[PDB]
């Protein structure tokens, strides 16, 4: 009866993370136990589940994951389970749950270890002698795993999203808004800014700093910007004191009450470089947030759709995205337009769902 | 604050007090509040975002218990503030009670003990013109019952239509999930099977469904056989079975999930109740095309009337009587299958479903 899900790190702050946990709940509340094989493990373990934390060691990433293969199948061999379910691409998974991009692509924008290491293992899950089912999240990925890999088409399932129940704006959202902008000091003329997720660098924090930095005087003293994340901050301390901005700049740890940040915000800033999906941008838009986000991010589509903000084209340009910002926030009229247009679709759209759909592949 | 409080002594997921709650509470979730409940009992999954507290009193007796958890729960609420406070029991302190009991005080009619002062006095805590409590109907015939008793103003009640889940309707393979469910428990084509559906086997008139069973004329009875299904202890009902002969022919099975494919696997549902407020089982037999045999005391037998979907019969209950109208549904097979069509249609165009979008918009204004 049980399910053995792998994954390289367990922390509560990651898209991932969360997906893999609302999945393996989903399938634990249909009558399974759970196995979980992991490197890392932080945070809570829920009732019940068996979490293997993996002894295996190296000096580089890619080879310490070879080893934690070999663990982990050594293990199994010994105690076999009914699926093996991976949120990474390693040999020895039933089922693949898409949470990274097609590497293979991403590397053509050879000899090294890591390289060979990670295509080896991409198309272990991709190639069409493998038997992996893959959960897709990303649309507009599925043809470049296809591209790379010549993966035929019955096995990919394209999932909706699974944003969770208390993203969505609740009733007395204006009590929710007005006690975090009362703690956080911001008044009805301020505007803050926030930038959610860890990996700073590559969701573009540096690009918001320097659109921050970059907006007219007016907007510029009522303007702040909250980071919320678990990277280290000290590379951006650096670009914040250069361009003025201590005052003006908090970034944060991780934390588990990103719904009040998102009631208390007057925009997410997310010009990622690049991104998968981005559950943050619909997390924001079921919170009635208004979004400025690159189009390279894979639910960025959503934001032009529900009209609940504005989709940065491609390719990416400083100037275009501090015209875009003072633009947005100019605008107050447009604001509140993308905040009512984001609830209402949230109200539609199926937005939700994605655990219980995964349950369903899993198990048959 | 948005939350709301729902208060109810016992969940548990094979109840129809609970699976109504579940349904509201869910509903008003879905349009931004978050629920908190209160219990003194949770059997079964916690659905995402509720906080279920579980009070730690104690007595000897089940009305003093209650009132102990009344004290408990007004604690926690004067020192956590909610939005609105509703019940699917009576008590004090409620702005909204779901009348998923009958009239008490009617009841007691069919002084000094400690139980009937507890419970007319919790009951009046609700009803009396003083309180100020809003009341959710789902039987519209208690509402009368309630104003002759403590004289509620009109204004303050409400009458909901049934709120039947989606998955109790047949669905497109109804035939297919029939034939397996008749495959796995072994019923031929000329096999006939009797399923009475709900905890409180004695209320709902097992006994007398076994009686019935027992007096069929030899080439039916010969044919029939009966599943009960509930949480109640069966130990009572074995004697009865046994001292009938029926050892071989009742099955009494636990609380389960998979109600609807008995109901599509089954000839007959057979609920004799002794009373019953409403009876949800009886429009889930209707919605899955079950012809259903029904006491007239029961608040939903009527529906099994108006819609052709089976037998209701009328009080004074005489058990040669139910024996005869049993025996008489059973022998006619185009009627059964008359009452299965009349069943499906009246599903097709009725209101049966909608109670907990109708009961939240309610508790919300
Ligand atoms: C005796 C009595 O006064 N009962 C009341 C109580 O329902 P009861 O639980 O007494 O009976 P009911 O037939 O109204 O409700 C049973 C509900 O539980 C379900 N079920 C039952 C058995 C099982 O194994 N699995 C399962 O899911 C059944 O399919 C239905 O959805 O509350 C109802 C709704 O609030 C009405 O007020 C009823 O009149
Ligand atoms: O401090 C934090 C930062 C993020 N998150 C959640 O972590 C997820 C991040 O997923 P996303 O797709 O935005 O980014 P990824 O981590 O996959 O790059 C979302 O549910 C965020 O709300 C969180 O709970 N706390």
């Amino acid at each position: 009866a049980t399910l053995a899900f792998i994954l390289y790190k367990y922390f509560p702050f990651g898209g991932l993370q969360r997906d893999f946990m609302r999945i393996a709940l989903e399938c634990q509340r249909r009558g399974h136990d759970i196995r979980v094989y992991t490197l890392i493990w932080e945070g809570d373990v829920p009732d019940g589940f068996e979490v293997l934390v993996a002894p295996v060691r190296s000096i580089f990433n890619h080879r310490r994951n070879e080893k934690f293969t070999a663990w982990v199948r050594a293990d199994l061999d010994r105690r076999p389970v009914q699926r093996v379910i991976g949120f990474n691409k390693m040999p020895g998974l039933d089922v693949y749950y898409a949470a990274d991009a097609c590497f293979e692509e991403k590397a053509q924008t050879r000899q090294w270890g890591r390289y060979r290491h990670f295509a080896g293992y991409e198309r272990a899950v991709f190639d069409p002698a493998s038997k992996t089912e893959i959960l897709m999240i990303s649309e507009v990925q599925q043809p470049l795993f296809v591209k790379h890999y010549g993966t035929q088409a019955e096995r990919f399932h394209l999932l909706p999203p699974g944003i969770s129940q208390d993203r969505r704006a609740p009733a007395n959202a204006a009590d929710v808004r007005a006690e975090f902008r009362r703690e956080f000091g911001l008044e009805e003329d301020d505007l803050l800014l926030v930038q959610i997720g860890s990996g700073f660098k590559t969701k573009g924090l540096d690009r918001s700093l320097k659109a921050l930095s970059a907006l007219p005087k007016a907007l510029r003293r009522r303007t702040r910007l909250i980071a919320i994340g678990q990277d280290d901050p000290k590379p951006f301390l650096l670009q914040i004191a250069a361009l003025g901005l201590n005052d003006q700049v908090q970034i944060l740890k991780g934390r588990s009450d990103i719904p009040r940040f998102l009631l208390g915000a007057d925009l997410l800033i997310h010009p990622a470089y690049n991104e998968n999906t981005g559950t943050v941008l619909l997390e924001a838009l079921v919170s009635g947030l208004p979004v400025l986000v690159t189009d390279v991010c894979g639910y960025a589509h959503y934001i032009a759709e529900a009209d609940a903000g504005r989709v940065l084209p491609s390719p990416f340009e400083q100037d275009s995205l501090n015209r875009l910002l003072a633009e947005m926030l100019e605008d107050a009229p447009a604001r509140a337009a993308w905040s009512r247009n984001g609830l209402a679709y949230a109200d539609h759209a199926d937005l939700y769902s994605m655990p219980q759909r995964a349950a369903d592949l899993i198990l048959g």
